[PDB]
């Protein structure tokens, strides 16, 4: 399937044990797939404060359309040094490995695969 229903757990960020996915672009948008496909994807929502606790490169989930059975369309954008590889909507969060944190909430996501 092009897209497929996910349910990811939202953490908060000073809970986060693994802070990013790997160390190139091209690895964090590969590993970042391989966790969203794998359940093994958490969310933290971006606020003040928050990307400078993480590590780079980042993974965003960024809105791509205006939301089929409640799921919102999204698709991955990542960041390194201030420089986007990939063009979406509002971003709704950044991805980090989940490896058991206990969430806050779930945002169910329709995922660009």
């Amino acid at each position: 399937k092009t897209h497929v229903q996910l349910s990811l757990p939202v953490l908060q960020v000073r809970d986060v044990l693994v802070r990013g996915f790997g160390d190139s672009v091209e690895e964090v948008l590969s590993e970042a797939r391989q966790h969203l496909k794998d359940g093994t994807c958490g969310l933290v929502e971006v606020e003040k404060g928050v990307l400078p606790q993480l590590e780079q490169p980042y993974v965003f989930i960024k809105r791509s359309d205006a939301a089929p059975h409640g799921h919102v369309m999204v698709e991955l954008v990542a960041e390194l040094e201030g420089i986007q590889y990939g063009r979406s909507g509002e971003t709704l969060g950044v991805l980090v490995p989940h490896v058991g944190e206990i969430p806050v909430a779930y945002r169910k996501v329709l995922l660009r695969k």
